[PDB]
């Protein structure tokens, strides 16, 4: 079940960690952190994810944001991740990503970051 | 205030419809909808937002995911928009979007679509 | 034709200028300039577009880069243009980019922009 | 010199085969082809590149752009890649991609792929 394979943490490959739970109606909730993992570097995570029968190994689609404020940083900046789950003994999930920094009319050109990431359930090094 | 702002309804170059409320703890909540507006077409979405201090007419930085399931349609998919919001009598969020599939690993590698959508309080046409 | 309604000048929003010849085994060449049209604001463009027979209205797919370097600038940054045109009285041609700038390995996962731009044969304002 | 490890072959992790000459004033010329390396899959590609004197390892950015036309194939689609390379015994080309399909106007919201992919100088598998 996709629910059962997508609830836990995962790590990219600087070993960022995503704490999530998927909820029965589509949530995700959790935390995204950094690999030494203090609250220092945890922020709040929500987004959705989309079951859909099983079929050709296809993956599920989902999506999260993180805004970068906690009470010790406020970057005036959200990513979004948008990916699939694929499950199995090397469960993956491969994302692309969005950052936005909250910018001026004049650099709003300059305002959006893109790049990618990809986690999986064993933590690297 | 930023939170103030935000809450409420927008509308892209297309009359799609984004309600949302903005939560005092950066949670953004709502349905995403189209222009005719059944619920045929309606769908939860989830995100966040970074509120900072007010400083040289920067924008509020913000994410949020729709996943393509409803009662009437999965489509196997989730959108993630990341943008900013900037106030005022001529308000708007402007965003770059990101559309994931579920596909095979083979078809993986053309999964995902980008593109870009602002969003106004006045509904067009 | 493909070749014929591409060749000529362009203008985005904000002015900033396109000038390109299509060649006739699918080459584009030109400059990228922006609006006051001084050689300090000229750059050299090179790209492809691919000509396909004339159904359903669809567009012609193209893209191109600039390296920002010329003799009076060394931005150590490039933009690539992904999109297609579209013919006609109102001829349009709709992009999105990606801009890297020369990094660190430590930084580089900050090195790419993205963003969207929408050529005229009309320069605006 | 940036010109010097340039120019060459270069493969991404499926083994597709990029061959490239850097020119002096900044062009980038070449063939883009898929591993098995038959002239069915060989596309021209042209780009650009921006050499800056080298400080802090900072990458060369640059880009380039394929038309998927040849005398065996017209996909009605073009790629653009937007990168840096970084030399060195493990030399590599870092991107981002945008494909752009020809559509309908109706069809242009779903007309763009974005994707990554990293280049190195040794044959995979």
């Amino acid at each position: 079940r996709d629910e059962a394979g997508i609830t836990g943490t995962w790590y990219n490959q600087l070993g960022s960690t995503f704490i999530v739970t998927a909820g029965a109606d589509g949530a995700l909730t959790g935390t995204y952190e950094s690999a030494v993992g203090n609250a220092e570097s945890r922020y709040v995570l929500t987004g959705r994810y989309d079951s859909a029968p099983a079929t050709d190994g296809s993956g599920t689609a989902l999506g999260w944001t993180v805004a970068w404020k906690n009470n010790y940083r406020n970057a005036h900046s959200a990513t979004t991740w948008s990916g699939q789950y694929v499950g199995g003994a090397e469960a993956r999930i491969n994302t692309q990503w969005l950052l936005t920094s909250g910018t001026t009319e004049a650099n709003a050109w300059a305002s959006t970051y893109v790049g990618h990431d990809t986690f999986t359930k064993v933590k690297p090094s």
